[PDB]
């Protein structure tokens, strides 16, 4: 005890494997901003934080109505969780023009299932 299991890295590799590598950026851009370049722009930018596996842009309806508002959610899956956390530290809480940036870890299992609703 008193640090011996940690010195032997006990269960670290499994814990690491279970860490999500997915970041979600919530309501950072508006629907008009989504063009054939956005995914690429986000990919390139996030290379300042890590190796990027893929990016998904999702226009989520808030309500069931024809005119329900949309919230844009941008998902960035990094190669390793440490990268995800560097990105979040650099992005979360910033002002993007007049929008405060919300950058958070997104559940890996949801993401892997294409459940982009949380």
């Amino acid at each position: 005890g008193s640090g011996s299991s940690a010195r032997h890295m006990v269960m670290q590799k499994l814990l690491r494997k279970q860490e999500s590598t997915v970041m979600v950026l919530r309501n950072m851009v508006d629907p008009k901003d989504i063009d054939d370049d956005l995914e690429g722009e986000v990919t390139e930018e996030c290379g300042k934080f890590g190796a990027v596996n893929r990016v998904i842009i999702y226009q989520e309806k808030q309500g069931e109505e024809e005119d329900a508002e949309i919230i844009v959610k941008i998902f960035v899956e990094f190669s390793i969780a440490s990268e995800t956390h560097k990105a979040i530290q650099a992005l979360n809480g910033r002002w993007f023009a007049g929008r405060k940036v919300v950058a958070e870890v997104y559940d890996q299992e949801r993401f892997d299932n294409s459940d982009l609703s949380a």
